[PDB]
């Protein structure tokens, strides 16, 4: 069938990411447009349904084309109200799904590392998707896990042992950065700029000041489980089977 491979770039979504229109079936993809190698590598081990589906790659001279899952719902950070947050059943289904694609990534021995609702997309049905692996890496291979050291992420978003300690787990670091997303969907705010001692709003949490905010806007359920993501030992800190556990994540919502 002619011209079924030919491709139409309509807007910039994000290198650079595009969206692209095919002009026989009016299909719609993301096309990123530039690390890269290592990029590919983990897109071609990825198949789940919180998970931004890779479809292929092309190399044209210097210009690489990956040819991703198109998600129309655009970013969660962008269903986030400014000091508001989002309706608290909105955030919990956010929440199980994010959940599902960070299990599955473990699972298959992959941490994002760069967990934050810029990098968290939502498709027609507002299914949440995890997209931007350009940071990702494999910390657990023929059943052996590797501990991490470099730095990598989103300060707001780090867990406090990668500005502590030269080595750390990768899989509590993942599940901290979801603990600050629950924050910003529930509260519309980030907690501190980075989690140090020096940092204020850091030290008023580990001294369980909850009064202030944005823990003042949290409902105790969902904020019991903060208490126990947000746990500056990551040996201590909640692992996600506990998690799907927990009180607020089974509460029936609506
Ligand atoms: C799964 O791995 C990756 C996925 C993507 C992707 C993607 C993507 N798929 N669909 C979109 C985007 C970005 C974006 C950004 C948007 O708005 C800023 C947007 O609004 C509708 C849609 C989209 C990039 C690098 C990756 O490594």
């Amino acid at each position: 069938v002619p011209f079924v491979e030919d491709w139409d770039l309509v807007q910039t979504l994000g290198g650079e990411v595009q969206l692209a229109v095919n002009r026989v079936t009016e299909e719609a993809v993301a096309v990123k447009i530039v690390n890269i190698k290592k990029e590919i590598c983990i897109n071609k081990m990825l198949n789940h349904e919180n998970v931004v589906k890779f479809y292929g790659h092309r190399r044209e001279g210097n210009i690489q084309y990956l040819f991703l899952e198109y998600c129309s719902g655009g970013e969660l950070f962008d269903r986030i109200e400014p000091d508001i947050g989002m309706p608290e059943p909105d955030a919990q289904r956010f929440f199980h799904q994010l959940m599902a694609g960070v299990v599955y990534l473990h699972g298959i021995g992959i941490t994002h590392r760069d967990i934050k609702p810029e990098n968290l997309l939502l498709d027609e049905r507002d299914n949440l998707k995890i997209s931007d692996f350009g940071l990702a890496t494999v910390f657990r291979y023929n059943n052996r896990e590797r501990l991490l050291n470099k730095m990598c992420g989103t300060l707001p978003y780090v867990a406090p042992e990668l500005l502590k300690r030269r080595e750390f787990h990768a899989e509590p670091v993942d599940v901290w950065s979801c603990g600050i997303v629950l924050t910003a969907m529930l509260a519309g705010e980030l907690p501190w700029d980075q989690p140090s001692d020096s940092c204020q709003e850091y030290s008023d949490w580990k001294e369980k000041k909850t009064y202030l905010n944005p823990w003042k806007k949290i409902d105790s359920a969902p904020l019991a489980l903060l208490h126990k993501i947000l746990v500056e030992n990551p040996s201590a800190r909640i692992t996600i089977p506990d998690i799907k556990k927990d009180r607020w994540y089974n509460k029936p919502l609506k």
